Protein backbone atom coordinates (compact mmCIF):
# COMPACT_ATOMS: atom_id res chain seq x y z
CA UNK A 1 0.00 0.00 0.00
CA UNK A 2 1.83 3.05 1.34
CA UNK A 3 5.41 1.86 1.07
CA UNK A 4 8.17 4.33 0.03
CA UNK A 5 9.89 2.74 -3.07
CA UNK A 6 11.52 6.01 -4.30
CA UNK A 7 13.55 8.78 -2.59
CA UNK A 8 12.49 12.49 -2.55
CA UNK A 9 15.48 13.54 -4.64
CA UNK A 10 14.11 11.64 -7.64
CA UNK A 11 11.17 14.07 -7.74
CA UNK A 12 13.43 17.01 -8.55
CA UNK A 13 4.55 25.93 -17.87
CA UNK A 14 4.04 29.67 -18.35
CA UNK A 15 3.57 32.06 -15.40
CA UNK A 16 3.16 35.34 -17.40
CA UNK A 17 0.27 36.82 -15.43
CA UNK A 18 2.05 36.54 -12.07
CA UNK A 19 5.12 38.15 -13.72
CA UNK A 20 3.37 41.40 -14.78
CA UNK A 21 4.41 44.73 -13.18
CA UNK A 22 0.84 45.37 -12.03
CA UNK A 23 0.85 42.08 -10.05
CA UNK A 24 4.26 42.37 -8.38
CA UNK A 25 2.88 43.56 -5.00
CA UNK A 26 0.23 40.73 -4.95
CA UNK A 27 2.89 38.05 -4.51
CA UNK A 28 4.29 37.21 -1.16
CA UNK A 29 7.48 35.77 -2.73
CA UNK A 30 8.82 37.23 -5.93
CA UNK A 31 9.42 33.93 -7.80
CA UNK A 32 6.60 31.71 -6.48
CA UNK A 33 3.92 32.30 -9.01
CA UNK A 34 0.80 30.47 -10.30
CA UNK A 35 0.88 28.72 -13.71
CA UNK A 36 -1.33 30.52 -16.22
CA UNK A 37 -3.17 27.33 -17.27
CA UNK A 38 -4.57 26.57 -13.82
CA UNK A 39 -4.55 30.05 -12.07
CA UNK A 40 -7.71 31.26 -10.46
CA UNK A 41 -8.90 34.19 -12.67
CA UNK A 42 -10.94 36.74 -10.68
CA UNK A 43 -13.85 38.30 -12.47
CA UNK A 44 -16.11 41.28 -11.53
CA UNK A 45 -13.27 43.58 -10.37
CA UNK A 46 -13.36 47.34 -9.77
CA UNK A 47 -13.44 48.85 -13.28
CA UNK A 48 -11.14 51.69 -12.06
CA UNK A 49 -8.34 49.10 -11.65
CA UNK A 50 -6.56 48.24 -14.90
CA UNK A 51 -5.60 44.81 -13.42
CA UNK A 52 -8.16 43.15 -11.14
CA UNK A 53 -8.15 39.45 -12.19
CA UNK A 54 -5.10 38.20 -10.37
CA UNK A 55 -4.54 36.28 -7.17
CA UNK A 56 -1.63 33.94 -6.45
CA UNK A 57 -3.69 30.75 -6.46
CA UNK A 58 -4.18 27.61 -8.60
CA UNK A 59 -6.93 25.01 -8.99
CA UNK A 60 -5.71 21.50 -8.27
CA UNK A 61 -7.72 18.68 -9.87
CA UNK A 62 -6.69 15.07 -9.02
CA UNK A 63 -6.39 12.98 -12.22
CA UNK A 64 -14.98 14.11 -7.00
CA UNK A 65 -13.16 16.84 -5.10
CA UNK A 66 -10.81 19.62 -6.15
CA UNK A 67 -8.69 22.22 -4.33
CA UNK A 68 -7.45 25.78 -4.51
CA UNK A 69 -3.84 26.02 -3.41
CA UNK A 70 -2.97 29.64 -2.44
CA UNK A 71 -0.59 31.82 -0.35
CA UNK A 72 -1.54 33.45 2.95
CA UNK A 73 -3.19 36.87 2.40
CA UNK A 74 -1.22 40.13 2.27
CA UNK A 75 -2.88 43.31 3.60
CA UNK A 76 -3.51 44.35 0.02
CA UNK A 77 -4.85 40.93 -1.10
CA UNK A 78 -7.43 40.18 1.69
CA UNK A 79 -10.23 41.61 -0.46
CA UNK A 80 -9.09 39.52 -3.47
CA UNK A 81 -9.01 36.38 -1.31
CA UNK A 82 -12.70 36.80 -0.38
CA UNK A 83 -13.57 37.55 -4.02
CA UNK A 84 -11.96 34.18 -4.87
CA UNK A 85 -13.82 32.22 -2.14
CA UNK A 86 -17.08 33.73 -3.23
CA UNK A 87 -16.61 33.25 -6.97
CA UNK A 88 -15.48 29.65 -6.66
CA UNK A 89 -18.32 28.62 -4.27
CA UNK A 90 -15.71 27.38 -1.77
CA UNK A 91 -17.32 26.35 1.54
CA UNK A 92 -14.29 25.03 3.42
CA UNK A 93 -10.95 26.84 4.02
CA UNK A 94 -8.00 24.92 5.42
CA UNK A 95 -5.42 27.31 7.01
CA UNK A 96 -2.22 25.41 7.81
CA UNK A 97 -0.23 28.18 9.57
CA UNK A 98 -0.38 30.64 12.44
CA UNK A 99 -0.62 34.32 11.39
CA UNK A 100 2.95 34.86 12.62
CA UNK A 101 5.48 32.05 13.06
CA UNK A 102 8.86 32.77 14.62
CA UNK A 103 8.26 36.49 14.31
CA UNK A 104 7.56 36.45 10.53
CA UNK A 105 4.12 37.15 9.10
CA UNK A 106 2.66 34.11 7.27
CA UNK A 107 -0.86 35.37 6.72
CA UNK A 108 -2.72 38.64 7.48
CA UNK A 109 -5.86 38.04 9.51
CA UNK A 110 -8.67 37.95 6.99
CA UNK A 111 -11.50 36.92 9.31
CA UNK A 112 -13.33 38.96 12.01
CA UNK A 113 -13.22 38.14 15.72
CA UNK A 114 -15.90 35.82 17.13
CA UNK A 115 -19.31 37.61 17.19
CA UNK A 116 -18.07 40.39 14.92
CA UNK A 117 -18.52 41.27 11.29
CA UNK A 118 -16.24 43.13 8.90
CA UNK A 119 -16.51 44.24 5.26
CA UNK A 120 -13.60 43.38 3.02
CA UNK A 121 -14.21 45.46 -0.09
CA UNK A 122 -17.53 44.24 -1.56
CA UNK A 123 -17.62 41.13 0.69
CA UNK A 124 -19.27 40.99 4.17
CA UNK A 125 -17.99 38.32 6.60
CA UNK A 126 -19.64 37.48 10.01
CA UNK A 127 -17.90 35.15 12.50
CA UNK A 128 -20.78 33.46 14.30
CA UNK A 129 -19.00 30.78 16.34
CA UNK A 130 -15.62 29.33 17.05
CA UNK A 131 -14.85 25.84 18.30
CA UNK A 132 -11.34 25.25 19.62
CA UNK A 133 -10.18 21.60 19.39
CA UNK A 134 -6.79 20.29 20.42
CA UNK A 135 -5.31 20.46 16.87
CA UNK A 136 -7.39 23.22 15.24
CA UNK A 137 -10.01 25.93 15.60
CA UNK A 138 -13.11 25.81 13.49
CA UNK A 139 -14.64 29.19 12.55
CA UNK A 140 -18.13 29.30 11.27
CA UNK A 141 -18.09 32.26 8.86
CA UNK A 142 -21.04 33.70 6.96
CA UNK A 143 -20.00 35.32 3.64
CA UNK A 144 -22.19 37.56 1.52
CA UNK A 145 -21.82 40.22 -1.14
CA UNK A 146 -22.51 43.79 0.19
CA UNK A 147 -25.54 36.22 -1.20
CA UNK A 148 -24.95 34.40 2.04
CA UNK A 149 -23.33 31.06 2.52
CA UNK A 150 -21.49 29.43 5.37
CA UNK A 151 -17.73 29.08 4.92
CA UNK A 152 -16.11 26.80 7.47
CA UNK A 153 -12.51 27.75 8.26
CA UNK A 154 -10.45 24.93 9.71
CA UNK A 155 -7.36 26.59 11.18
CA UNK A 156 -4.72 24.04 12.10
CA UNK A 157 -3.10 24.97 15.41
CA UNK A 158 -0.35 22.53 15.99
CA UNK A 159 2.02 22.40 12.98
CA UNK A 160 5.52 22.90 14.45
CA UNK A 161 7.45 26.09 13.67
CA UNK A 162 10.35 23.78 12.50
CA UNK A 163 9.91 20.56 10.37
CA UNK A 164 6.69 18.47 10.27
CA UNK A 165 4.49 16.90 12.99
CA UNK A 166 6.22 13.82 14.38
CA UNK A 167 3.01 11.79 14.05
CA UNK A 168 0.10 12.27 11.65
CA UNK A 169 -2.83 11.68 14.04
CA UNK A 170 -3.65 15.37 14.38
CA UNK A 171 -3.57 15.95 10.62
CA UNK A 172 -5.66 12.80 10.01
CA UNK A 173 -8.36 13.76 12.53
CA UNK A 174 -8.41 17.30 11.01
CA UNK A 175 -8.62 15.97 7.43
CA UNK A 176 -11.39 13.53 8.37
CA UNK A 177 -13.45 16.47 9.76
CA UNK A 178 -12.73 18.51 6.61
CA UNK A 179 -13.80 15.49 4.49
CA UNK A 180 -17.14 15.09 6.27
CA UNK A 181 -17.80 18.84 6.30
CA UNK A 182 -17.20 19.15 2.55
CA UNK A 183 -19.36 16.08 1.83
CA UNK A 184 -22.18 17.44 4.09
CA UNK A 185 -22.60 20.56 1.82
CA UNK A 186 -24.35 19.94 -1.48
CA UNK A 187 -22.15 20.72 -4.52
CA UNK A 188 -19.58 22.71 -2.49
CA UNK A 189 -16.73 24.21 -4.55
CA UNK A 190 -13.02 23.51 -4.24
CA UNK A 191 -11.51 23.27 -0.80
CA UNK A 192 -9.23 26.28 -0.27
CA UNK A 193 -5.86 25.35 1.26
CA UNK A 194 -3.14 27.83 2.20
CA UNK A 195 0.12 28.33 4.02
CA UNK A 196 2.76 31.09 3.66
CA UNK A 197 3.72 30.52 -0.01
CA UNK A 198 1.02 27.97 -0.80
CA UNK A 199 3.38 25.15 -1.89
CA UNK A 200 5.01 23.19 1.01
CA UNK A 201 2.46 22.63 3.80
CA UNK A 202 -0.36 23.23 1.32
CA UNK A 203 1.06 20.56 -1.06
CA UNK A 204 1.53 18.10 1.79
CA UNK A 205 -2.09 18.44 3.00
CA UNK A 206 -3.51 18.17 -0.55
CA UNK A 207 -1.47 15.08 -1.55
CA UNK A 208 -2.41 13.27 1.64
CA UNK A 209 -6.05 14.09 1.14
CA UNK A 210 -5.94 12.87 -2.53
CA UNK A 211 -4.40 9.51 -1.56
CA UNK A 212 -6.80 8.92 1.40
CA UNK A 213 -9.70 9.60 -1.01
CA UNK A 214 -8.35 6.86 -3.36
CA UNK A 215 -8.37 4.39 -0.42
CA UNK A 216 -11.96 5.47 0.42
CA UNK A 217 -12.98 4.41 -3.14
CA UNK A 218 -10.71 1.44 -3.95
CA UNK A 219 -9.99 0.04 -0.46
CA UNK A 220 -6.76 -0.63 1.44
CA UNK A 221 -5.19 -2.78 -1.24
CA UNK A 222 -3.10 -0.62 -3.62
CA UNK A 223 -2.40 0.77 -6.16
CA UNK A 224 -1.04 3.97 -4.67
CA UNK A 225 1.87 5.79 -6.31
CA UNK A 226 2.93 8.82 -4.24
CA UNK A 227 5.61 10.15 -6.68
CA UNK A 228 3.14 9.96 -9.58
CA UNK A 229 0.55 11.85 -7.50
CA UNK A 230 3.06 14.56 -6.53
CA UNK A 231 4.15 15.03 -10.17
CA UNK A 232 0.47 15.29 -11.15
CA UNK A 233 -0.10 18.10 -8.60
CA UNK A 234 3.16 19.86 -9.59
CA UNK A 235 1.89 20.18 -13.15
CA UNK A 236 -0.82 22.47 -11.65
CA UNK A 237 1.19 24.60 -9.19
CA UNK A 238 5.03 24.83 -9.10
CA UNK A 239 6.89 22.90 -6.54
CA UNK A 240 4.13 21.42 -4.38
CA UNK A 241 5.64 19.45 -1.43
CA UNK A 242 8.88 21.31 -0.69
CA UNK A 243 10.95 19.19 1.69
CA UNK A 244 12.02 15.57 2.29
CA UNK A 245 10.37 15.66 5.76
CA UNK A 246 7.04 16.65 4.13
CA UNK A 247 7.52 13.76 1.64
CA UNK A 248 8.12 11.20 4.45
CA UNK A 249 5.14 12.63 6.36
CA UNK A 250 2.89 11.88 3.40
CA UNK A 251 3.71 8.15 3.46
CA UNK A 252 3.37 8.07 7.27
CA UNK A 253 -0.03 9.66 7.13
CA UNK A 254 -1.35 7.31 4.44
CA UNK A 255 0.04 4.23 6.22
CA UNK A 256 -1.68 5.36 9.48
CA UNK A 257 -4.92 5.89 7.62
CA UNK A 258 -4.72 2.28 6.26
CA UNK A 259 -4.12 1.15 9.90
CA UNK A 260 -7.52 2.68 10.93
CA UNK A 261 -9.22 0.45 8.38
Amino acid sequence: GAHMWEEFETLQYSRKEGQRQENKNKNRYKNILPFDHTRVVLHDGDPNEPVSDYINANIIMPEKKSYIATQGCLQNTVNDFWRMVFQENSRVIVMTTKEVERGKSKCVKYWPDEYALKEYGVMRVRNVKESAAHDYTLRELKLSKVTERTVWQYHFRTWPDHGVPSDPGGVLDFLEEVHHKQESIMDAGPVVVHCSAGIGRTGTFIVIDILIDIIREKGVDCDIDVPKTIQMVRSQRSGMVQTEAQYRFIYMAVQHYIETL
